[PDB]
């Protein structure tokens, strides 16, 4: 349907096939962070039914992302199948979900790509340090697609939410001093995205036990400290709630913690059988559009503390 | 080892994978004869161990050759495996043999490519007419390879000789008025290539029965008439003899006529147990080098008759 989506599937398929032939060492060399793979295809009077006839596909730092996927417990064959066996589905920058709901494909700016290159080494090192146990986005691949005229950049992350268990409530938390509330327009969306005030006002509670809570908050502390160190800000805590009862009305309500890695079960005395999905999202700056907000007070360290204070209170 | 060979294997693999997704109709449209598929790969600081880092692969008329392969009873998966599972072996224009001895890969000039395009439609139509039963070369694919600086063209044909049964004697027959003999240098090669005089002088006989002989000569007549019609000349009858006894000394001596399609068993009263492999080879003009022979009398119709007269006599 969408030619850009076709090129992405084609490219991911190509990219993974290529890597299956490469010998994978335990380590990355400094050059792997500067590397890329470029393919330009020109078909003249051939294969019109599947593909655009002129296109480009570029993969950034293929070894680093190969290395990241394995560290995040993702097999390259599964990753390939998830993205190629059937088209990713949209939902209206744009984003798509792998047909099997395991991965998110987000469209990003060339600026975001530049910034991602800039932090990639430090990010990789962080992932090594924490043994891939983090609430940070799991970056799984980054690509450039060209189809006659149009150039787009995409990044692929692991879904914060479950691939089985549906989410009925969804929050996006920053802990900002300025008031954050979903629009009266937004508060009426299909599955809306609520914000800080929506959480305070409606007195939402997260029923997880003290251990889970301590572990989570420790992970969060380290992750956010790392983000502040990179001078990054404006990230959010995405919180999604699965209602086992409501999902039965429309494993009994249990999940695979190896696929749905951000899941946390509610404790025994929880008012309703709930599973939580929580993670940091949207870590890049995107100054192009933040300059667009400016044209027509808090620093990264401030934000870090403000954000950590708030999440500590709501749990 | 040889980067050009690596690109060919890579390209054939790519090309066949692409086609496995295309819906194959029973017919070719006129545009399929003008079509091609072009891939340009640039790897920067990536995958140095397998592939050259900058290369191009072009496939000419992919649908026509897909259509030809099936008409010649060749499955695309087998064709792919034969050319990709292990490197083709040389033997010192250059030519290579698929590791399994089923296919020949010949290096040709851009002129040969131009001429092949020119006759491709008429050749396809001929193959349709004779239901793929012909002594003509079976053209199976045509490609252009570029590896930083060097550009080569290759064509792939079915081996005239067997993939199991070794050939101990080998003739190349034109039936020319001018004397054709292998050099005293050549007559001493490992497995030499003998010519017209070598055949007359050494009184070689081909022991096939009257039916086989009649069928063969009828096929030959049509094939050669077709070649003369295209104003082509200077082609040869390649004759290879397998000695069942000698191959035992170094199925008992029987072959699969579906893989070794040019095989003909000897008749019952044959002096020794022999299998023959006979086919027309080298049909293109290559005027570049024939002008090189000129710079430092017979026409296509003459050649046709001369060639047919001679082969009739020797069998």
């Amino acid at each position: 349907s969408d030619p850009l989506l076709s090129v992405l599937m084609w490219g991911v398929n190509h990219s993974i096939n290529e890597l299956s032939h490469v010998q994978i060492p335990v380590m990355l060399m400094p050059d792997d962070f500067k590397a890329y793979s470029k393919i330009k295809v020109d078909n003249h009077l051939f294969n019109k039914e599947n593909m655009p006839s002129h296109f480009k596909f570029k993969e950034y730092c293929p070894m680093v992302f190969r290395n990241l996927r394995e560290r995040f417990g993702i097999d390259d064959q599964d990753f390939q199948n998830s993205l190629t066996r059937s088209a990713p589905l949209p939902n209206d920058a744009r984003f798509h979900t792998s047909y099997d709901k395991r991965y998110i494909i987000k469209t990003i700016t060339s600026e975001d790509v530049a910034e991602m290159h800039n932090i990639l080494k430090k990010y990789h090192q962080y992932i090594v340090e924490c043994h891939g146990i983090t609430l940070l986005p799991q970056f799984l691949g980054m690509y450039r697609l060209n189809v006659d005229g149009v150039e787009i950049y995409v990044i692929v992350t692991r879904n914060v939410f479950s691939h089985r268990l549906s989410v009925y409530r969804k929050y996006d938390l920053k802990g900002s001093t300025v008031a954050r509330e979903a629009s009266d327009k937004e508060k009426a969306k299909e599955l809306p995205t609520l914000k800080d005030n929506d959480f305070i006002n409606e007195g939402q509670k997260i029923y997880i036990d003290d251990n889970n809570k301590k572990v989570f908050l420790e992970k969060l502390k380290k992750d956010v400290e790392f983000l502040a160190q990179l001078k990054l800000m404006d990230y959010s805590l995405l919180v999604g709630i699965h209602d086992v009862e409501r999902a039965e009305q429309e494993a009994p309500g249990e999940f695979d913690p190896n696929i749905d890695v951000y899941g946390i079960k509610c404790h025994e005395n929880s008012p309703r059988k709930e599973v939580y999905f929580m993670a940091i999202i949207d870590i890049l700056t995107h100054y192009d559009a933040k300059k667009k907000a400016a044209h027509a007070t808090v620093n990264p360290e401030q934000y870090s503390k403000r954000f950590l204070d708030f999440i500590g209170h709501i749990l």
